[PDB]
């Protein structure tokens, strides 16, 4: 499914992911696509900071959802 990642620069990146994917993989996808080191990625959804060991499904993130990316 497709999801959006809104960065603080005003750029929104599109990503193809599965609800079963882990947050660490999502960060991996972002680094692969935008080159942002995973260690600097702070993802937020619904006011919650996402944890590397959890999955998108754990947070109820569905298609067309928008995550927020703040660089650490
Ligand atoms: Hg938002």
């Amino acid at each position: 499914m497709q999801i959006f990642v809104k960065t603080l620069t005003g750029k929104t990146i599109t990503l193809e992911v599965e609800p079963s994917d882990t947050i660490e993989n999502v960060k991996a996808k972002i680094q692969d696509k935008e080159g942002i080191p995973p260690d600097q990625q702070r993802l937020i959804f619904a006011g919650k900071q996402l944890e590397d060991g959890r999955t998108l499904s754990d947070y109820n993130i569905q298609k067309e959802s928008t995550l927020h990316l703040v660089l650490r």
